[PDB]
């Protein structure tokens, strides 16, 4: 799997992507071309990468949980904005890089990276926990208001300030070393039995290759977006391309100006002759998807409480929102088929990297 193929993605968000309050995504990756905003309840199980090339990842409430297998690119800034201690965030992230807005970790959480990059501020606060797991290169680490930063053991972080304030805390742990150019603690403490060492001339290592890679990309560039297609068949503004011989049945909906639960149960029932409880979907829309009575849908698991969409959502409009009344969205990623990639491809002039 690559984080440059667009197949590759369970949201591919062209503009914004501003999920529904509980929105689990399990595999595949996320990329956005501008925001993210989470409004509470927001999961990514086993996600690959998460690349946001917009200014803001605004993760709000609490309940948040998001695993980061390779690389969670961040543009801009990153921030958790704050987790009851009652319904905390947990991240556990492989890489993670930040441009100049920094990566804010407001607390009830437990934020682990194993690699942190960041040309900006990392600031841990409000009872926030963060671990760096391997190496850590950033701008600054400020650790206030009850925060923590534990170095684990073999790790090395830099950074070229450290700030520690307001009863935050950092722990070194054994075979860990902290390196600094500069230091300013009121307030706060700095334990544990590893290397702290401040050097106003230290000598970084260098970012890996991965983050120039991203940012160097036009993922704009490798399509053209003109209209999605529709047809009188079924709801008169979707169209629709699908596929009998894979197990279970592939649909790509297309909706130019967005797609709905009565249009979908129309759409996909003309093309098909039923709807199946374990259709594969495949959504494209240019504007936003709104569920308004989803356990009309097949889809819906009334176990769960959940709309269970197994395929991937792809979303064309500068701002793209997710709605639904009375449930959540648990979104598992599944490649597509040929003949639905064939469809994709051909719709949006899509031409793949390698
Ligand atoms: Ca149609």
């Amino acid at each position: 799997s690559s984080w440059n193929d667009l197949f590759e993605y369970a949201v591919y968000s062209r503009g914004s992507f501003l999920p529904n309050y509980k929105f689990t995504v399990r595999g595949g990756s996320i990329y956005s071309g501008e925001r993210i905003q989470t409004q509470g309840e927001f999961k990514a199980i086993g996600v690959n990468n998460l690349i946001c090339k917009g200014p803001e990842v605004i993760v709000n409430g609490g309940g948040n949980s998001i695993e980061i297998k390779e690389i969670m690119y961040i543009q801009n800034k990153l921030v958790f904005n704050g987790a009851p201690n009652t319904n905390p965030n947990t991240l556990n992230a492989n890489k993670i890089y930040t441009g100049l807005g920094g990566m804010e970790l407001n607390g009830y959480g437990y934020y682990k990276a194993n690699e942190i990059y960041s040309d900006g501020e990392v600031q841990v606060k409000n009872y926030g926990n963060f671990e760096i797991g391997s190496i850590g290169i950033v701008k600054k680490l400020t650790v206030t208001d009850n925060g923590r930063t534990t170095i684990k053991s073999g790790a090395t972080l830099y950074c070229d300030q450290l700030e520690v304030r307001n009863n935050g805390r950092v722990f070194i742990e054994a075979g860990a070393t902290l390196v600094t150019r500069a230091i300013s603690i009121s307030g706060g403490t700095i334990e544990g039995p590893g290397t702290r060492q401040v050097n106003p001339s230290a000598t970084f290592p260098s970012y890996p290759p991965f983050i120039d890679d991203i940012k160097n990309f036009d993922f704009d560039s490798r399509m053209s977006v003109t209209t999605l297609p529709a047809d009188p068949v079924g709801a008169t503004t979707l169209g629709s391309v699908y596929d009998k011989s894979a197990t279970p049945w592939e649909i790509v909906v297309y909706g130019e100006s967005g797609i709905n639960d009565s249009e979908l149960i129309t759409e996909v029932n003309s093309k098909l002759g039923s709807f199946p409880s374990n259709v594969r979907l495949y959504l494209a829309s240019k504007g936003n998807i709104t569920f308004s009575n989803p356990t009309s849908l097949p889809l819906y698991n009334p176990t769960t409480g959940k709309l269970v969409i197994e395929g991937a959502i792809i979303t064309l409009g500068s701002t793209f929102n997710i709605n639904i009344s009375g449930a959540g969205i648990e979104l598992i990623y599944k490649r597509a088929g040929s003949t639905i990639e064939s469809s994709i491809t051909s719709t949006l002039n899509y031409i793949p990297p390698p």
